[PDB]
């Protein structure tokens, strides 16, 4: 859509077509949409491409209750391994605005408090959805929507932008989809049979442009109505919706679980050459 | 950017994350473009995809002089492998309209006999981009721009659109850099020097949305005036121009060689599954 500029001289290691980046892994989806793991892509020229166009990315965060305590750790890390050199705005949606630390942030770079009531499942969904639409269309190209318990190890940057991404669920990317727990009762808007399924992508971390993520969030915030008004609550939650969202509107691009691991649980396995955004203790 | 409704159920292998589906080949390229090779989609999703924004790929084809011999087995090839189930409109550019064939078509599909003056180097750059702009806009999503001296062997389908896309060169995929042939003249438009490159595209076989090969051709036919008034011609002609505009505007899905192949001239080499769009002797 938007006129780009031509990229300047730049000196890299040619591709060479038979010589694969990566043998031991899927790197490309059935419906054409990178998976991205390292040694997919060279990040000078990506860096390049994005910043051309001068792009913003937004990343929501809730920090409500007790998980306050996680955001120093989330926001200092993010600060030294999420799209440093491009524009960032984190909005912070928190019951507790002033147990918010006082984190120094890189230029270009910008941090949101958004007080929420106190306490619901459907927070999540329903915020990015509902309230925030206006806002982020003006502030951002991106949306990046995480879990807070969390923190950045590594590199997390603009390779991951696309209009609708999904991240695999660590714990399951092996796994045959017949064992994947997504809602199986057929009452619950996020049924999913047996005999379907891509992958199992897990709900601390999605995201795409800014129109793209409120058409999944109000999607499954509308989903979740759905299964509240008839009694059900779907096994695991925002997650199970999301799971049926991204069979039926396939992701541009996926993430391996470089980008959503959790090492005390799952180590550091040989396919994984870097861990870039882990779990913190809960 | 368009509303998407949601695919259907569908049953189908799943994507196994821990096998790739080629492990010969390079299937994305540094920039998170797929290289398309057969193996690596899954045509029934791509189909549906494709199917439910009823996409309109237009295909432009010139003959002019002899070259009108071509155009009974193009056509009545491409009837029977290209975009089958889509909305498919021909454009055929020549100087001699009443020497183009009585092709009979299938359902949703429309050709028009586009009359130019005879005879430049220029003429398909220029034609593209400076007399069909608002048309093409109107008819079709996507614009496919190929060779005449070409026939359609097997599938060529909706996994190639993309905003834009080039085809690697059949006679240089296994090529280093220094080997392409670029132009080298500094004094060109086109000038690529030795150390830079990605791939070497050819000219027979390139497309995107309408909006972007507008784009492409507008800088190539712009490129090539200002190598004119300045005494010079690029190598390899149009060629050339793409391949510097490919390396400065990055395709977002590359073909495989499976696309544009002379089995005369180079066999079938164990990478080719399949032959799907091959020269025809000239
Ligand atoms: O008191 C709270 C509780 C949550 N949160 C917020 O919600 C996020 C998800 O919860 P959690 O990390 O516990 O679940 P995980 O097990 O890591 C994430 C998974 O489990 C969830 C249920 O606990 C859902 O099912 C979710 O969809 C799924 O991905 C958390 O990172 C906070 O940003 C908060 O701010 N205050
Ligand atoms: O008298 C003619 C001559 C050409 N054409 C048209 O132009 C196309 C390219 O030419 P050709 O196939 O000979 O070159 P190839 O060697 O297969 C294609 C290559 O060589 C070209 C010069 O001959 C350019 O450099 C081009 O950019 C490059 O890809 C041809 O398919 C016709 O649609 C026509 O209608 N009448
Ligand atoms: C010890 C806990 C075992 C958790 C293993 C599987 O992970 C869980 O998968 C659920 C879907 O089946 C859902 O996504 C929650 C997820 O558990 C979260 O993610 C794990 C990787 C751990 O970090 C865990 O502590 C966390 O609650
Ligand atoms: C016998 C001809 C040898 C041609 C080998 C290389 O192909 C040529 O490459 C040029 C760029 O270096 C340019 O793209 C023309 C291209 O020749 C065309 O494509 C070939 C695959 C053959 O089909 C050939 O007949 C055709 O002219
Ligand atoms: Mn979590
Ligand atoms: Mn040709």
């Amino acid at each position: 859509g938007e006129f780009m500029v031509s990229l300047p001289r730049m000196v890299y290691p040619q591709p060479k077509v038979l010589t694969p980046c990566r043998k031991d892994v899927l790197v490309v989806t059935p419906w054409l949409a990178p998976i991205v793991w390292e040694g997919t892509f060279n990040i000078d020229i990506l860096n390049e491409q994005f910043r051309l166009q001068n792009t913003t990315i937004g990343l929501t965060v809730f920090a409500i209750k007790k998980y306050v305590a996680f955001l120093k750790l989330f926001l200092e890390t993010a600060e030294k391994h999420f799209m440093v050199g491009h524009r960032v705005h984190y909005y912070v949606f928190t019951d507790q605005p002033a147990a918010v630390p006082r984190v120094t942030l890189g230029t270009g770079r910008q941090l949101s408090v958004l007080e929420v009531g106190a306490y619901v499942s459907m927070r999540r969904m329903e915020m990015i959805s509902d309230f925030c639409e206006r806002r982020f269309l003006s502030e951002v190209d991106y949306l990046v929507c995480v879990d807070v318990d969390m923190e950045f190890r590594d590199h997390v940057g603009v390779e991951i932008l696309t209009p609708l991404f999904g991240t695999l669920h660590p714990s399951f990317y092996g796994s045959s989809r017949e064992a994947f727990t997504y809602e199986r009762r057929p009452q619950s808007q996020a049924y999913i049979p047996k005999d379907e399924g891509d992958f199992y992508y897990m709900g601390a971390f999605f995201g795409g442009s800014v129109q793209e993520v409120q058409r999944l969030t109000r999607a499954c915030h509308q989903a979740m109505m759905v299964d509240q008004a008839n009694g059900i609550e779907a096994v695991w939650h925002d997650e199970s919706h999301l799971n049926k969202y991204l069979l039926r509107h396939k992701p541009t691009k996926v993430l391996s679980p470089e980008y959503l691991w959790d090492q005390q649980l799952l180590g550091w396995p040989a396919v994984l050459r870097k861990l870039r955004f882990t779990a913190v203790p809960k």
